């Protein structure tokens, strides 16, 4: 199951809430894997802390770090369901306009886009 089957939208806002008192710094975010996806392996787990002001460009390069890929392996990431217009934007400022009613930021990932 997704991450929202396997928690209620009442324990969601709950985990954000907790991230905003012990971590204020930090941008709850939420990491899938595209559930048609063969190539990409699976992350070690779903929910991330990211420092509010990194870039999507540097979450990407993350992301490919912790995956472990190589510079030939494809990789391309959603943000709240759709692909993102800029990666230069900080994702503080991606969190206010793409986040989810329940505060996570929601993101998934595939080999082809």
């Amino acid at each position: 199951k997704t991450f929202k089957q396997r928690r209620s939208f009442e324990q969601r806002v709950e985990d954000v809430r907790l991230i905003r008192e012990q971590h204020p710094t930090k941008i709850p975010v939420i990491i899938e894997r595209y559930k048609g996806e063969k190539q990409l392996p699976v992350l070690d787990k779903t929910k991330f802390l990211v420092p509010d002001h990194v870039n999507m460009s540097e979450l990407i390069k993350i992301i490919r770090r912790r995956l472990q890929l190589n510079a030939n392996q494809a990789f391309f990431l959603l943000v709240n369901g759709h692909s993102m217009v800029s990666v230069s934007t900080p994702i503080s400022e991606v969190y206010e306009s793409e986040r989810d009613e329940d505060g996570f930021l929601y993101m998934v990932y595939a080999s082809q886009e």
